[PDB]
């Protein structure tokens, strides 16, 4: 079945908890080797060894995905640990709600968080990538990429840059055999009837079946989406 | 007409030539106080004195918008001169294609020079256009923001961001009384034509004064319930 990652190494990043945790656990359960980053050792350590005691694959470390010191570090021990990479999974990322007034560190934080960072990583994977026949770019975007609302200047601009992002580099990408695509999660266990047609809220379960079919063989022609995962919802 | 600007004082910045040139002179032959602004002092400086000498008011000014000490002298002498500030039209700005192996500098200076620069000198002006009564902000982004193609990782991002900023931040400034919105120009030209007019359903490349009366439009009582809108001025093309 096209629906499995046998023989992929993946790089899960922001993975301590949630979706990215579920997104890891999921992608070993599949066939994959993971390497499982967080911005806290002690979380994304966690993680791997929970994927280790369960019959996978992995190793965890630290990663600011903002230091590129740290970024660097992560390639490297998932090509020394595994010897190639061929999934990359941009979970790691932040921000909120804040008035238009924000210091502009705040707004610029958040282009060097949401934006530049997955970006870097992005160059950073992919000529691995190429060499190992192909691969696959996972990028976990927010829903408030493509709505409008109050207080969004910083988080809504940053994602929305995430999204148009995804669809032009799959131009770029794709000549070396790699997909970039996105999702876009609405809100998650760890009001809603009236936004949620299927009238539940969502699991991180969820969100890593989507992740895992985008970054399977079973979606090896589709590139440059942004699939949003929200239970029929439009707004969060 | 409610297509006038009569009494506005418009702040134009990458107004030396193209289509932030044509905006600043439509904007002063509308009635619009005029500060011109551009990396060349002396390009900007020439756009305002034409201004003045066929009749309207004009300063022309460096900024570099990147520079936040440019920027707050930029609103001051906007005020020093004119007493107010009621239009910013953010138009400068850069880029274009580039690999997708760029250096990061190239794609952080993208973020600096099309979004960060234009966020932050509307956070300067709205203030003082509340106090005005009310004002009008303009982006002019580009057709990338809302296109995919090859090699626009930097280009196309900014250019998007631009445009969401725009739908996002009128929400925010909309109860100040200030309007935010954004043109996205076609081929606006300042064999190859064969091409970019096989793709052009009205058949001529657009004119600089194309971008500046719907600039106009955007910016006068004849739009004061238009916001957070996106208006692509590209003869019906749909293509960069």
């Amino acid at each position: 079945s096209p629906f499995h990652l046998n023989d992929a190494v993946a790089i899960v990043t922001g993975a301590a908890a949630g979706i990215g945790r579920a997104i890891a656990g999921t992608f070993a359960k599949a066939g994959a080797s993971v390497v499982v980053t967080d911005l806290k050792s002690e979380g994304a350590e966690a993680v791997a060894a929970a994927i280790r005691q369960a019959g996978g694959k992995a190793i965890g470390l630290e990663c600011n995905v903002t230091d590129e010191q740290h970024r660097e570090a992560v390639i490297k021990a998932a090509l020394d640990q595994f010897g190639k990479i061929t999934v990359l999974v941009n979970n790691a990322g932040g921000g909120g709600p804040k008035p238009f007034d924000m210091p502009m560190s705040d707004f610029e934080w958040a282009f060097k968080l949401n934006l530049f960072s997955l970006f870097r990583l992005s160059q950073l994977a992919a000529p691995h990538m190429q060499k190992a026949g192909g691969g696959a770019i996972l990028n976990i975007s927010s829903m408030a990429g493509e709505n409008t609302n109050v207080r969004m200047a910083s988080y809504g601009s940053s994602k929305a840059a995430v999204n148009h992002l995804t669809r032009n580099i799959a131009f770029d990408v794709g000549p070396m055999g790699i997909r970039v695509n996105a999702i876009a999660p609405g809100a998650i266990k760890t009001a809603i009837l009236k936004h949620t047609p299927l009238g539940r809220l969502g699991e991180a379960q969820d969100i890593a079946n989507a992740a895992l079919f985008l970054c399977s063989p079973a979606a090896a022609w589709i590139s440059g989406q942004v699939l949003t995962v929200s239970g029929g919802g439009v707004q969060e």
